[PDB]
């Protein structure tokens, strides 16, 4: 059975992605901060100790599938609001928020990919980083730490593709057409379809690309 | 006298920038890790306590110029090498290096701008963030933490322009045509000329832009 590890399995893009892969017959292991149990991992992606614990548990679970990981999809993302639900801009964002937003949005994707490297290599698998329109334009719904971490994630995706390529692992990004509602207080189907494309045989030769959904 | 605070005043772009502003009659305050003394600030931009100390000292020095800062130029940037001088990629970069490179390359620019906000506002001044071709393409001379932090700095510049605009402070980026030699083991004149443009009256209406030197 082909296996997917998905972060950010929330309502919207997350659900749509779990549904598409499930209906295609994949084993889907979701990661979330919240509590088939063999296919959920509770992990705080702002906490490097907890990420290490999750990676080790995912590796144990993948032993059932021949220690192969066919896909890692990094869809977790946070955008903390300022006081009273306001968008948090560059002047107002405290150090702690820059740190935690870059840890969840930007570091966890590479920590997970290199932590799960043996299994991605064994499967000649695929890594998909979900980027954002906020990474290239100022958006009222997304604060500055989210925008900048997503811009950094697009560049990380490019660098990862170059680094992972010689090991046979393709790495790509997808930027949905609109801001992911999961950072707020048909289109989602199309994002899930494109993630599925990037994880299946049709995209075998595609790496280092960022697909923008219109 | 118009005043410039410049980080990354190293050989190459840094010197060329100090020279251009000095010959134009500005007071130039340089910041560097190394020891007219009234115009140098010794600061480790990887250390938030030291950045706070430097900001307070810069504010004291600017009292002589009516507590006005006409320009802040963020040119400091680091790209630590892997063992034996090798380029450090996404697989090999330890947590500590991602942290320190984003602190020097990305956090210090916004910490300095908001720390010096009263003086930039009093001068209706200009902030220039020096970005890099590595922020948009994989380069053999620049590691992954540098590339990704510079991509994040370009997005920060866009966000800062939007945030600082209503206060009358313009914010722009410049990406030189080549990798800054200061991260290694005529063109520089052109970078310094463009930084000077972005800090003088001709660019009064220019904000949120990233100038690519050919």
């Amino acid at each position: 059975r082909k296996t997917l590890v998905l972060t950010g399995a929330s309502r919207g893009i997350g659900h749509a992605t779990v549904k598409r892969f499930s209906l295609a017959g994949w084993r889907v292991i979701t990661c979330s901060r919240q509590d088939g149990p063999e296919d959920h991992i509770k992990v705080d992606l702002s906490d490097p100790e907890d990420i290490g614990k999750a990676i080790a548990e995912i590796r144990r679970r993948l032993e059932a599938n021949g220690s192969k990981l066919h896909a890692l999809v990094n869809n977790a993302g946070i955008s903390p609001k300022a006081e009273g639900g306001r968008r948090m801009n560059s002047i107002e964002t405290p150090m702690a928020v820059w740190r935690d937003v870059f840890q969840v949005n930007f570091m966890a994707p590479i920590m997970l990919a290199r932590g799960l490297f043996k299994e991605l290599e064994a499967a000649q698998g695929s890594v998909v980083n979900v980027t954002s329109i906020a990474g290239s334009r100022v958006h009222p719904f997304a604060g500055t730490a989210y925008a900048t971490s997503k811009a950094a994630l697009a560049a990380l995706t490019r660098e990862m593709a170059s680094d992972f390529g010689p090991y046979g692992i393709r790495v790509n990004a997808i930027a949905p057409g609109e801001i992911d509602t999961a950072i707020l207080s048909g289109k989602t189907s199309e994002v899930a379809e494109t993630i599925y494309f990037l994880c299946t045989e049709t995209s075998s030769y595609v790496t280092g690309s960022e697909i923008h959904i219109n």
